[PDB]
């Protein structure tokens, strides 16, 4: 049974609600992005209308084989009428194809559903600037002040400088980057660009990347591992055992691996500056954990919400415990008292 925070009142609509069977009253199923916790339940046998971005719709058709007649892609930043209700899709600054949804209810209520997002000041000049929002369905993944991390630009600068240093010292080092979903593609694309290489990967991952509308992608990626000195591997193989095994397969081309694990936040963030980050090393293998986030930090979240001044907030993440829910409600009331709405 579908929970309340996935239903849009006054409509036939749900958001990211594919794992509950046929939801009573639902005439259109929105999907904010192509991450498994959100698409859970979609397959080629789905027969209701799915509304989403063009990029999400490429992935539904090619990766999950959803039939074309049930895929309804909408352009961003454009007023669209769906089943008699005005909606707008906005870039969420999450993974490729990720959106926020603005719903203009027939009674005059305006609702914003952020999906998963990384709040940015640039959102304060989208179509959000123009009008008031009564209800906010908020990605609260890192809704606590201990959650700090650097800008994505600082993290990419660290990774580029680390990779270029290592490979210039040893032209025989291979760079490996972990992945387990879409998102965070800048990590491996920025490193391959500094090294003058294409990124090498499995056929399954190449196919996924080919759905993302990234400009000049055929110039940047390949399935020919032998021609590439930046390889992608599943995240589960980014450990000393899995990397050793991989280096065996490379036919004595390389004698060292430098590997990156983009994580979200980790508690080493509460002590260490990005500049000061060091790897774990075993012999000729080094592994860096880098804090590349596609979700708001606490401070970014707070800034966005204080600017928007919603009347009510409904969290969509960390909702399963009373301690989580009570923590989040306390921060929402602080933010409202400090800003005066
Ligand atoms: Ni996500």
């Amino acid at each position: 049974t579908c929970p309340f925070y996935k239903k849009i009142p006054g409509t036939g609509f749900t958001v990211d609600a594919f794992q509950y069977g046929v939801v009573e009253g639902c005439t259109a199923y929105f999907l904010t992005h192509f991450h498994s916790d959100h698409y859970a339940g979609l397959s080629k046998h789905f027969t209701f209308p799915v509304y989403c971005s063009e990029i999400t719709g490429n992935l539904l058709k090619n990766k999950l084989h959803v039939q074309e007649q049930y895929i309804h892609p909408l352009p961003l930043d454009t007023e669209c009428i769906v089943n008699g209700v005005k909606v707008v899709l906005l870039d969420a600054n999450h993974c490729p194809g990720a959106v926020m949804i603005l719903f203009y209810l027939p009674n005059g209520t305006v609702i914003l559903h952020t999906g998963d997002f990384r709040a940015d000041p640039s959102m304060e000049r989208s179509l959000l600037a123009d009008q008031k929002v009564h209800m906010l369905y908020l990605d609260t993944t890192y809704c606590s002040p201990e959650y700090t991390f650097p800008s994505q630009q600082e993290v990419i600068r660290f990774a580029i400088n680390t990779a270029f240093e290592a490979v210039t010292l040893n032209p025989h080092a291979l760079v490996v980057c972990g992945t387990y979903s879409i998102g965070k593609e800048k990590v491996f694309l920025a490193i391959a660009d500094v090294l003058g290489s294409k990124v090498g990967m499995s056929q399954e991952k190449y196919k996924t990347l080919q759905c993302l509308n990234i400009p000049e992608i055929n110039s940047l990626i390949t399935t020919d591992m032998c021609s590439s000195l930046v390889h992608l591997l599943p995240m589960m193989q980014i450990n000393f055992k899995g990397l050793q095994s991989h280096l065996k397969k490379c036919g004595g081309k390389y004698n060292q691996i430098l590997a990156f694990r983009p994580t979200g936040w980790t508690h080493s963030n509460k002590f260490t500056r990005i500049a000061d980050v060091i790897p774990q090393t075993k012999g000729n293998i080094s592994i860096y954990g880098i804090p590349y986030s596609e979700h708001s930090s606490y401070l970014e979240m707070k800034r966005f919400v204080q600017w928007l001044k919603p009347q009510k907030i409904i969290p969509t993440v960390n909702v399963g415990t009373w301690k989580s829910r009570s923590t989040m409600e306390k921060y929402f009331r602080e933010w409202k008292l400090e800003a005066g709405y």
